[PDB]
């Protein structure tokens, strides 16, 4: 455990949720698969990788619903006809594992989580608001 | 800080919500159109009954192998909404709200009469903490 005066020398990677605990899907998976992963894991948005573990975007329940809401009914038969790549968000913030934690703190003001990558955009984890708030609450209650 | 939750909350007039007495088709429509992933459930006197969100809706119609969208108009918001939720008062110290958003993306705020007055969000907390940290 770090002391308060060390927290800003820390890196994103030291506090991220590591990739092997992160639910994610792939660019070529269909929306039925992505919706099932979102629903079973209980998350509203998760990262999207390719088969080489490169980070490409985010997919969420709201995006999927907006793709299948029809005029008169929910067109669920389209879920397995559409790929994640066609509807995912690609305009996403990114952190590097070696970025200073203060950069991560700033980015979660406007983002519930931020994806973390190594070199070459290889996915490494996510940097969440809960981790920031848990840590900052500890250090304010001590100070 | 010496400030209160009420000084930093998002006021109720800005808050998307679902009215009691509606079904999940309506709730899912409101969540989808507004883009919010979870929002308060209120009655017409603006008292707070629970929270409703897309994760709870999808899980409530998660069948054997598929999400059963056709059932949404058969299920009430009340049957699915989360009711075991924290609540803040407008004069609670801000540190109480800070602790409550560790595990909650937002916490509802009520007044003296238990009428809904706003939500205390992680963004407002993080915005103030960043300013206080950076100073
Ligand atoms: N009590 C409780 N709270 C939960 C649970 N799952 C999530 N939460 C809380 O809800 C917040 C919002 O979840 P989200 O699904 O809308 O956004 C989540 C989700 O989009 C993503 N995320 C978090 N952990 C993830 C993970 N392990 N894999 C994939 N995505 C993940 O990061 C966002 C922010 O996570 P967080 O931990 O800071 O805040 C959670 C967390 O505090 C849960 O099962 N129970
Ligand atoms: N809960 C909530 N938060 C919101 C809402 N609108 C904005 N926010 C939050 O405030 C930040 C600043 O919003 P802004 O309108 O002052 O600047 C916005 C705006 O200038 C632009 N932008 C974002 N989404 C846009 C969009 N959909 N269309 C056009 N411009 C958009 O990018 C800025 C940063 O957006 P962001 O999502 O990273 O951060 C938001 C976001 O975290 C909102 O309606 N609800
Ligand atoms: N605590 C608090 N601050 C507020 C509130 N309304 C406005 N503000 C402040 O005034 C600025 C301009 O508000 P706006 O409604 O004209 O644009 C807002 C609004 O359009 C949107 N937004 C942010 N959080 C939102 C939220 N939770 N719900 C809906 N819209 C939201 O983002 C814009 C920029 O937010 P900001 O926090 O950077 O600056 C706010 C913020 O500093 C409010 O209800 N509570
Ligand atoms: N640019 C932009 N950013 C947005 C918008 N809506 C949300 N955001 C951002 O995404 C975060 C997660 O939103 P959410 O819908 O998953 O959870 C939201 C939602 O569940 C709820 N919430 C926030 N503003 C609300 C509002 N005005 N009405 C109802 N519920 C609201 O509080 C959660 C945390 O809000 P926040 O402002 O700290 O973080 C937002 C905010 O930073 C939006 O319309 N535009
Ligand atoms: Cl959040």
């Amino acid at each position: 455990s770090l002391q308060s005066d060390q927290l800003l020398e820390a890196t994103v990677g030291q506090f991220m949720i590591e990739a092997d605990k992160v639910a994610h899907v792939q660019v070529g998976n269909n929306l039925e698969h992505a919706l099932l992963v979102l629903t079973k894991t209980g998350y509203t948005a998760i990262p999207v990788l390719d088969p080489s573990y490169r980070l490409h975007g985010l997919i969420g329940t709201n995006m999927i619903m907006n793709s299948i809401f029809g005029l008169e009914r929910i067109e669920f038969e389209k879920l397995d006809q559409i790929t994640v790549e066609e509807v995912m968000l690609t305009d996403i913030p990114r952190l590097h594992i070696n970025d200073p934690i203060m950069k991560g703190f700033g980015m979660v003001i406007n983002n519930g989580f931020v994806c973390v990558e190594n070199d070459e955009q290889v996915f490494e984890g996510i940097f969440t608001r809960r981790v920031v708030l848990k840590e900052l609450n500890k250090h304010i209650r001590s100070l």
